[PDB]
């Protein structure tokens, strides 16, 4: 691969993708842009535990493993010559690359109708933002949630745990709409429900009058704050602008090329191949992230690796509920493991298209989690009748 | 640019590429892989003059703009090896490349439920195609077309015009879902209807019985011939097996870079940025093809040359209705020009979204058609009471 190497972004890619280039035996130059001026970080205790107990040391990401790496935090990267091969700096520099790989990220998505709003109005997805919720999280303030994805329902159980009054708006018919069965997706709005979620259905926000928030249905929720969680938009700004191939995200193929030449992109900006579904999505988990840095990497320093492989699964800790998702919400069967109860919730949903498992889902079930995912990854054909019986064991299955 | 330059296709898109080669001043090696032995020839005469009139040698592309290309027809390109610059080919020989260009078009869909029909079902994309089809139009037999886009409304005209009975299912509300505005396909429906098509809305086909079609309403129809005209799949595989980033089209950006180094892609076989939208489609039009051929070759000889950047749009003939439509379906206006009716159909659409022309639509009238396409280009926003007065001459206005 050619030196030197220059990585914009400074997240969970980035940090994963340089600490496999040095451990694969890159030992030429790497240089990471970040704009946000923080030590890297893991996002999701935001919603979570740094939400709730505030020590941004306890997020911090490992990067010994990325040894003789220098950090320009706190810089943003303004454009990139892909002919001249440089990249221009917010502080006035410009660095020459060999290999450019972009791993921006994405950032929220603003709600248009709440867009003049003059009541405090936040997304989540940094330090700061999440440092500034906080402040806000009052025992008995009242907080409303605009969507019905992960983020929102984490920070919900956080907030309830906290003393916060929670209202949350879906314009859907169910939260999770994204990747989660909708058994899963039912279950789950049982839970915060019973928790004092006010979950508000098939609504939308059409604007804000001084503390209040305005429905589609003609009604009004009144809250101290509101937060944004209707998904993210790829940073895809400066590949867009060099001439690269984009669409709310970068295209990829499994190497992490784009289609310009020495220009890769992994992470949360990259449209990929989903392996089971055999699309091209936008694929935004914690796994992603980490996995597609890491096989980007070990393939630019060894070209017979294989491309990136690796089949897509997430977690999500909203209060009682442990969630872990694999693969497709859905096929042709669903199977149901254990009962599906508010009362001390514990089940595995495995999903089905033609015999071949192509889903699961664990809550609270951690070890049944780990080999249906190594199931799911060669596609097996268990026993429809053992895979429903609780006397089978999945782990042994699994061999 | 590097040669020598291999060609995977042989349709319009890869003429209309070599041609431009040409013309802008490369001269070294172009050699053209074309499975079909068939001179390459256009395709919109197969539901129209030639279907009607059979002549063959109507219908050929011009290849003089092309000298000093060797094309090998009747040949498969089986894989290409993008390491070693090599493509595989069926009758045994390997060509190198300096250059790879993918014009390999796509493939009609299949009709799942018709697998195993025992009736004649055919699809209607070849020279192959339309000899075997026109074979069985004998006046008074009985046409059923599955589908109700441009191709299967083509040759309805065509067959109707010939004395055969035609009946189409279609499986939405509408013709034309795809890049029509709802007026027009209204119309349409309107008229085919009154040259004796038996239209069937909201219909699937669910399989068939000796020489009858069966429906998703439990109904019956039989037919002497079904034709199918459910769209296209990209003929993507080789790009798949290769590593590029695919997903029914290969990507590619405005210059036709594909994920892989040195490889090209363009014309049907594409997924590229429709400007207007800002999203990535499947473009298959005979505009694209030509155009994006031509402005991707321009740009490999001379890389000073701007990407493609052109609006698309298309033609469909369809008996007496000569449809042109341009950029997108809909917006939030549609200024309607003259009276849309069966008797001498004459008028013309523009869809306009935030005061700027977006799209337009022109039956019979293709004085207008030009003028707008340029209006269209600039994002013009012309006072709508103007384009709605018909004393308003559109090709003045553009200026
Ligand atoms: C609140 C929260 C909770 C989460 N919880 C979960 C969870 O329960 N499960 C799960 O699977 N995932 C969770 N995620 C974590 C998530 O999946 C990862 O954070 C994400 O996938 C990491 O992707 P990334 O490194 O590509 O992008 P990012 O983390 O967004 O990193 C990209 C970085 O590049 C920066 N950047 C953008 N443009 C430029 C530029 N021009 N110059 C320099 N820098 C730039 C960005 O600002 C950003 O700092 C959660 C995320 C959040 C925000
Ligand atoms: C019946 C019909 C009517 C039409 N009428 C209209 C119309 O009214 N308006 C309009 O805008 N367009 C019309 N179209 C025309 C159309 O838009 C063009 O034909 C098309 O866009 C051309 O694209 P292409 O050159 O990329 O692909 P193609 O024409 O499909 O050419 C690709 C060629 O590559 C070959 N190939 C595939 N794989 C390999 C391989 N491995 N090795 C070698 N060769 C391979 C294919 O077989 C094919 O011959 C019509 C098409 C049809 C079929
Ligand atoms: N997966 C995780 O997803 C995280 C981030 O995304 P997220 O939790 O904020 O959102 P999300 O998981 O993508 O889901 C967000 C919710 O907002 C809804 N939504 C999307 N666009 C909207 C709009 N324009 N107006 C109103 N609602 C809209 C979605 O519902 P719909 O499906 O109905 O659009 C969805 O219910 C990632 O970090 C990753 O961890
Ligand atoms: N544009 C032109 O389009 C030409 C070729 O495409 P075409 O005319 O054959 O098809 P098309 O223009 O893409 O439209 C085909 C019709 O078939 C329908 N259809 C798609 N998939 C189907 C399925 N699985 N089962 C039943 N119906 C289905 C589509 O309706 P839906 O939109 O409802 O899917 C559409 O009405 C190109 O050559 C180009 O000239």
């Amino acid at each position: 691969l050619k030196a030197p190497v220059v990585v914009l972004g400074a997240g969970l890619a980035s940090v994963s993708f340089v600490a496999e280039l040095r451990q694969a035996g890159y030992q030429g130059l790497i240089t990471v842009v970040g704009d946000e001026a923080e030590r890297p970080y893991d996002r999701p205790p935001l919603s979570k535990d740094f939400m709730a107990h505030g020590d941004a040391e306890k997020i911090r990401l490992d990067c010994k493993r990325a040894p003789e790496v220098e950090w320009l935090l706190g810089v943003t990267a303004q454009s990139f010559d892909p002919q001249a091969h440089t990249v221009a700096l917010s502080d006035g520099r410009t660095l020459p690359y060999g290999t450019l790989v972009l791993a921006t990220g994405a950032a929220p998505r603003a709600l248009p109708t709440l867009q003049g709003a003059t009541m405090p109005v936040h997304t989540l997805r940094t330090l700061e933002d999440a440092r500034r919720i906080q402040a806000g999280l009052r025992p008995q303030s009242r907080l409303l949630i605009v969507g019905g994805g992960v983020i929102g329902l984490e920070l919900a159980a956080t907030a309830r745990t906290a003393g916060v009054h929670v209202s949350l708006v879906c314009r859907g018919p169910r939260l999770m709409s994204r990747a989660a069965p909708a058994t899963l997706a039912d279950f789950v709005a049982r839970y915060h429900a019973a928790q004092g979620v006010d979950l508000r259905f098939e609504r939308s926000v059409t604007g804000s009058v001084d503390g209040v928030v305005l429905l589609d249905d003609g009604t009004r929720i009144a809250a101290d704050m509101v937060v944004v969680g209707i998904g993210v938009l790829a940073n895809d700004a400066l590949a867009r602008a060099a001439g690269l191939a984009c669409d709310d995200g970068i295209f990829v193929d499994a190497y992490g090329r784009t289609t310009c030449p020495d220009v890769y992109a992994l992470g949360d900006v990259t449209r990929q191949r989903n392996p089971l579904s055999g699309r091209f999505e936008r694929i935004e988990t914690w796994s992603n992230a980490q996995n597609q840095g890491i096989a980007v990497a070990r393939h630019l320093v060894d070209p017979t690796a294989p491309g990136y492989a690796e089949l897509p699964w997430y977690w999500s800790d909203q209060g009682a509920l442990r969630i872990q998702v694999a693969g497709l919400a859905s096929g042709d069967e669903e199977i149901v493991r254990g009962e599906v109860s508010l009362d001390a919730p514990k089940f595995t949903l495995i999903e089905l298209q033609k015999g071949r498992i192509v889903g699961a889902t664990c809550v609270n079930n951690a070890r049944d989690f780990a080999p249906l995912r190594r199931l799911l990854a060669v596609g097996a054909k268990p026993d429809r009748a053992a895979l429903a019986d609780p006397a089978t064991d999945l782990r042994k299955l699994a061999a």
